[PDB]
C-alpha cells in the first residue's frame, strides 16, 4: 500500500473547514455546509475516475445525501467497501468528528486511483450522510441495499474520529481478519493498540445484517486513564476529544501524528484486504 501523505489529508480538513465558515458555521445535515462538503468530495473522485452516485434520503423534513464512490473493476462479487460520515453537528466544522476519517478515506480513495491500482476485490467508498442524527444515511444505504448486493460485500471499514488530539489508537474488536490487518499495521509502527469500547458509528448497520466490519477510532468525550498515557502520551485525565461535538472542533483540533497513522493503515487495510 502506499504511504498516504499526511499533508494532503490536512488539506482536505482545511477544505471543509472553509465550507463550514462559508455555510454558517458547520456542516450539519439538513445546512448548506453538509451539501457542500459532499460536492467537494465527490469532484475529487470524478476528476481520479471514480463512478459516483449521489443516493437521497429525507430525515427530519429535509434532504440527505450519502456519497458512494465505486473504483471501476474488480470482482463485482467481492466487493470491499471503506466509509465515512461525512456530516457535522451544527455547533462547528466537525473536522475530528468526522472531517479526520472523511479526509482519510477520500485520500486512500484518490492514492487507488494515483497508484495504478486494479484491486481483486472491488472498492466502493462511502461518506454517510446525517450520522448525527441515529445513523440514518449508513441504515439508508444498508436497508436499500438489495440482499443480493449485500451478501457481495467482503467487508465494510469504517473511519470516525481518527484524529483526536489527546489520542489513543483503538481497533474495533469486530471481524478477526480485518482486526489483525489493522492490529499488525500498528505493530509494525510499534504503536500498542487497545479493543475498542468507547463507542454507535456507522458500521453498525453493516455487522447487524451479517457484513464483517472493523475501523479504528482515537477516543471522543471519554477521559485518557493513567495507562493510557503512558502508553500513547498525552495528558492523564483529560479527554481524547476535549471540542468533541463543540464549536471547537477546528483545524485545531487533530493530533497530526494519529490522522497520520491512522490514515496509512486505513490505505494498508484497504490493500491488504482487497487482493
Ligand atoms: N459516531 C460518533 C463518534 C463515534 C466514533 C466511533 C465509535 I466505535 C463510536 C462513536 C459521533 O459521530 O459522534
Ligand atoms: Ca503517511
Ligand atoms: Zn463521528
Ligand atoms: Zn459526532
Amino acid at each position: 500500500a502506499p504511504d498516504i501523505p499526511l499533508a494532503n489529508v490536512k488539506a482536505h480538513l482545511t477544505q471543509l473547514s472553509t465550507i463550514a465558515a462559508n455555510n454558517g458555521g458547520n456542516r450539519a445535515h439538513g445546512r448548506p455546509g453538509y451539501k457542500a462538503s459532499v460536492d467537494y468530495v465527490k469532484a475529487k473522485l470524478d476528476a481520479a475516475g471514480y463512478t459516483t452516485t449521489l443516493q437521497q434520503f429525507t430525515s427530519g423534513g429535509a434532504t440527505g445525501y450519502n456519497l458512494i464512490a465505486n473504483w471501476p473493476g474488480g470482482d463485482p462479487n467481492k466487493v470491499l467497501m471503506a466509509g465515512a460520515h461525512l456530516d457535522s453537528v451544527s455547533s462547528g466544522a466537525g473536522i475530528n468528528d468526522n472531517g479526520s476519517g472523511s479526509a482519510a478515506v477520500l485520500e486512500t480513495a484518490l492514492a487507488v486511483s494515483r497508484a495504478g491500482y486494479q484491486p481483486d476485490k472491488h472498492l466502493r467508498f462511502a461518506w454517510w450522510g446525517a450520522e448525527e442524527l441515529g445513523l440514518i444515511g449508513s441504515k439508508f444505504y444498508v436497508n436499500n441495499l438489495p440482499s443480493a448486493d449485500r451478501s457481495k460485500l467482503a467487508g465494510y471499514l469504517n473511519f470516525d474520529m481518527i484524529g483526536s488530539p489527546n489520542p489513543g489508537y483503538f481497533v474495533y474488536d469486530d471481524d478477526p481478519v480485518i482486526e489483525k490487518t489493522f492490529k499488525n499495521y500498528f505493530a509494525g509502527l510499534n504503536v500498542p493498540t487497545e479493543i475498542e469500547t468507547e463507542g454507535r458509528s456507522d458500521h453498525a448497520p453493516f455487522k447487524n445484517v451479517g457484513v464483517p466490519v472493523g475501523g479504528l477510532f482515537t477516543g471522543a468525550g471519554y477521559t485518557k486513564s493513567a495507562a493510557q498515557a503512558q502508553k500513547w502520551g498525552g495528558t492523564a485525565g483529560q479527554a481524547f476529544d476535549r471540542c468533541y461535538h463543540s464549536s471547537c472542533d477546528s483545524l485545531s483540533n487533530i493530533n497530526d501524528t494519529a490522522l497520520d497513522r491512522n490514515s496509512d493503515a486505513a490505505a494498508h487495510a484497504i490493500w491488504t484486504l482487497s487482493s
